[PDB]
């Protein structure tokens, strides 16, 4: 576990988990290669009714209807696969640790989803993995993929 590091924009190598300590609602990260992959994660505070909210992602002011009906936080993965398609809520991570993870490896993006403490990983395909950069809005850490067991622990139970 290396970090914490301050909010920034960069392109991580493959084979490292980025573990973001989300401490603000709104946009947690923005990741794209500008060709076939866009994901922005949006943090939602507990006990929220279906309310529309504005989110400036990839320089675009977007509107999403969100609703977190769980003592836990909700992290929604907004995805689109072309610049012209609408974002959709592809995956959600419900957690009380407020940690979000992203890994680039094997040519596909890996993230955690489901509900803590039993969130697990899932993958997304791309034709240009190397080009996917990330703007991180919160203090984050880096953990090698060889220590994924620890990343999983952190995701589901905290630092």
């Amino acid at each position: 576990l290396d970090g914490p590091y301050q909010p920034t924009t960069f392109t991580p190598p493959s084979d490292y988990w980025i573990l973001i300590n989300s401490n603000t609602n709104g946009v947690v990260y923005e990741s794209t290669n500008n060709s076939d992959f866009w994901t922005a994660v949006i943090a939602v505070e507990p006990h929220v009714d279906p309310v529309d909210r504005q989110y400036n992602v990839f320089g675009e002011n977007k509107q999403f209807n969100v609703r977190n009906d769980s003592d836990k936080w909700k992290f929604l993965e907004m995805f689109r696969g072309s610049s012209q398609n609408d974002f959709y809520n592809r995956r959600t991570l419900t957690s009380n640790t407020r940690l979000v993870g992203i890994l680039k490896y094997g040519g596909r993006i890996w993230t955690f989803h489901g509900e803590t403490p039993r969130a697990t990983t899932d993958s997304s395909n791309t034709a240009n993995l190397n080009g996917i950069s990330i703007t991180i809005h919160s203090e984050f850490y880096i953990i090698p993929r060889s220590q994924e067991s620890k990343c999983n622990e952190y995701i589901n139970n905290g630092l």
